[PDB]
């Protein structure tokens, strides 16, 4: 596509999209095109609105588009052309990623005792409501767990929610503990979002006992 | 995908599809399977339910699965596996297609008078509210007019409803009658769904006339 | 979207696409816009061309588009802009929709013997190399069967291929033959392909007999 | 869908995925089935395979499943069933995801002088190679820069390789210097893949001279 401001929505928020270069109030020679889940290639919509997208997207008196609850069939892409009292044109181009943060993550199912040696299921770590899906890792004593790597396997699951499209992620780990480790060791879970810049939200820690 | 029955569900209305095999009344060791536009892959529903799905998809008494009312992203697989008293497993393979039957096409913008021998604008053709989209053409006396064919030209428009996904589309004929031809034409335009065995819906016919 | 003409683009066929309005050869202020399956969003092409696109479309001398082998990632819609010497601008808008016609559909496994009163297997109809998927449907003494009417089950199965992305679909039927009914009855099926007015195309006809 | 084991699979490099359970040579009852975006739905795969799914995916002596060169039509589910030679039915679930590494990122069109207090366009990074897209970020000083704050914009394009379906990224940087501030600031852009765990690549630095 062409270059354009990156915006990131959350799911259910109000969204405003400034349309570079109108008049501050009414008349404007201005017109906003999007092409997002909801249409089919561009749709284009005007200060007079009108019609079914009123509910959805409306332009507003200083010609910002408004959207009072993004959903996931916002993202997309969308474009303001507006001409000024002079005649200069501006152009306004914005991708828009839409996103929702899950609770925080919850481990279930932890084991409270574990064998050195032998394989040994160490818990379950859930997280519910996430836009995109984001990822589950985990951590032991603080670094990172890294699957297929000394005696760590994990298996993973996705669901999303029939009604509202949002990311149920559960991950399972497994641990062969080392003979003549820690007999303490401490285990968390991590949800990354998928989004950048967007923080991480961990679990509270387990803490089994290791029998040699 | 593997041999399945197909099965064609109006948006909106309830869908009940049969557990082939299944005892009639509880207990019952069936279980359901979809992949859906809901679902991440494969979703597990059993007899006694429960969660956000007892909204969208329930099992019956008679081990049925029943949606109160079709939607867009219910398209997709649906399956049972069932075993009666005796121990015979049973098999229920659903490919599901949803659709909506639009309001009867209209025509607006109709042209009043043709001249011989010169393009002309002679109508657009316009269908509110299908899923699919299907497609819209035009007949000329009785019989199809076959765009880029003698004289003949369309376009095509197609647009998405914002909430309800379903389809509105836009087709604008153009003619250059042929000298010495009918001077009242009778042209009228169809709508043809996109599912099989589906009924075309036609407009009101327009007789412009034409001069010579 | 907007307003567009409809071109239907054979798989593995050349296309040429106009730009009205082009000067008939350079220098030509023309620029042409596609969002394909190639593209994300929409992708500018210039006269000049240059880099990996050039093996896919390229602007000819006279300014149409020119794809010297349609894929199915080359669906989607194609724009031009163009300028003639005296100032006018012209847009051209085209809606690509790609296809192939797959081989002459076969039956398989036919039966050569039905008892009438019960149900029965009468045949499995196969067709290969399809796009879009399109339908397979039986007939009767020359007219459709309906699936779930008058003792008639279908069930249907559909295939990709790995390498083409084109459909196979196979189409087994089943009847229970009314008694005292005609001894030779004539099956046949025929594909439908997806697009509008390409014709459908059938399998010879099998001709069981009918014990009563 | 089912728990999984999670497989991260670079395009253009070989696959195995091991069929648990499975006796180590001939003969075995096993099967795999696939859903990618090569397959509608579920396809089936035998040992003795067949047709022109052999030059995609075939099962080896040992019943794992074998692709040459992974694809991005390749990213799906793949199960294998198996029983050993006492009866015991053993499931393999994997849930394949690919990518690919693009070229060390480059800046382009980079300031060799900015002014203080006023926006300044510092520079352009590019990314050419990626499989899923990944992102571009920006550093100050060997710390993040986060747009709009503190001065800061960035404008992003994404652009997709016609024929491998590989990501080029484009991120455009402009800062507003503070007054007082470092004479010499440290630019630099970093590529962050798409999947968990792989490392982010950087560029070289750039070094403008700010004026104040
Ligand atoms: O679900 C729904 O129904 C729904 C959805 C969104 C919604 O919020 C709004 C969102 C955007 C904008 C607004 C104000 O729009 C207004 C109100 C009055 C005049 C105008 C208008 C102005 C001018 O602005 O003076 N110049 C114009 C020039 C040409 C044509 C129209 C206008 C715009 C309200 C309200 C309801
Ligand atoms: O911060 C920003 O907003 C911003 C960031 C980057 C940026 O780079 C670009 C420079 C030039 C072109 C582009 C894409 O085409 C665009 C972008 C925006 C509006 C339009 C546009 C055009 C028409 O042009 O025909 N008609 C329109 C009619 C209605 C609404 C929009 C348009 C086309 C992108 C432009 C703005
Ligand atoms: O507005 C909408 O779209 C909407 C409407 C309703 C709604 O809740 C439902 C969702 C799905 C299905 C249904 C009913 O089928 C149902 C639902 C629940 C129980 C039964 C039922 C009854 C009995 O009923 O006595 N005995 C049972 C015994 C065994 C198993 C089921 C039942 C039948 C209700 C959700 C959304
Ligand atoms: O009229 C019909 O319903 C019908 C039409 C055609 C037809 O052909 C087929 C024959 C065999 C297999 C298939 C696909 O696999 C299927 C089909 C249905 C259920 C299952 C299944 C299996 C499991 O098998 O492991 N576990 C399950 C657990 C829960 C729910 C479903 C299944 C698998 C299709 C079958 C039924
Ligand atoms: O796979 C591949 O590599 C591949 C793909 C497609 C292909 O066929 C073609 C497809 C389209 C066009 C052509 C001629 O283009 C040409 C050849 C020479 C000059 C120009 C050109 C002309 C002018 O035309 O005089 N004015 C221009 C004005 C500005 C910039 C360039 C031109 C165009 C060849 C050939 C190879
Ligand atoms: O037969 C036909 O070709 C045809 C059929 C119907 C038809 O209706 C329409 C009327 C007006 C607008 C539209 C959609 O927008 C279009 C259509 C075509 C080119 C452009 C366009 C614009 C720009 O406009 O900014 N910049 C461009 C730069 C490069 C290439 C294309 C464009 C925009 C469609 C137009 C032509
Ligand atoms: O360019 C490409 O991407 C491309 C490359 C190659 C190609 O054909 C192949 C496609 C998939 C896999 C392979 C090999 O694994 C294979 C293939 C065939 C047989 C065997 C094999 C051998 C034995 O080999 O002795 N004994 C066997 C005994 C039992 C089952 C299999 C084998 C191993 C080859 C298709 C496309
Ligand atoms: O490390 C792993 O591999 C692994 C990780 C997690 C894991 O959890 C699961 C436990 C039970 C079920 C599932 C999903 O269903 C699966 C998974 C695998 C094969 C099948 C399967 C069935 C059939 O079952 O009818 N017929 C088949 C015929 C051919 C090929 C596969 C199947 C179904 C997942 C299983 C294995
Ligand atoms: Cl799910
Ligand atoms: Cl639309
Ligand atoms: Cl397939
Ligand atoms: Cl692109």
């Amino acid at each position: 596509g062409a270059m354009a401001q990156n915006i990131t929505a959350r799911i259910g928020e109000p969204l405003v999209l400034k349309c570079k270069g109108a008049p501050k109030k009414p008349p404007q020679r201005l017109e906003w095109k999007l092409n997002t889940g909801r249409t089919e290639a561009w749709k284009v919509l005007s200060p007079q609105g009108g019609g079914p997208w009123d509910s959805v997207a409306r332009v507003l008196p200083n010609g910002s588009l408004f959207l009072p609850a993004v959903g996931i069939q916002d993202e997309g892409i969308f474009r303001c052309q507006a001409m000024n009292r002079n005649g200069k044109e501006t152009k306004s181009n914005y991708r828009v990623r839409v996103y929702q943060i899950p609770g925080k993550p919850e481990i279930v199912d932890s084991a409270s005792e574990l064998t050195a040696g032998v394989p040994n299921k160490v818990g379950t770590c859930v997280s519910e409501g996430s836009y995109p899906a984001g990822t589950l890792s985990w951590h032991l004593d603080g670094k990172p767990l890294v699957p297929n790597e000394k005696g760590v396997s994990v298996k993973e699951q996705t669901r999303r929610h029939p009604e509202t499209g949002l990311f149920t992620l559960q991950s399972e780990l497994m641990v062969t503990p080392a003979r003549g480790g820690d007999p303490r060791p401490t285990f968390s879970c991590s949800f990354s979002p998928g989004l950048p810049r967007h923080r991480a939200l961990r679990t509270a820690p387990i803490q089994p006992r290791v029998w040699e």
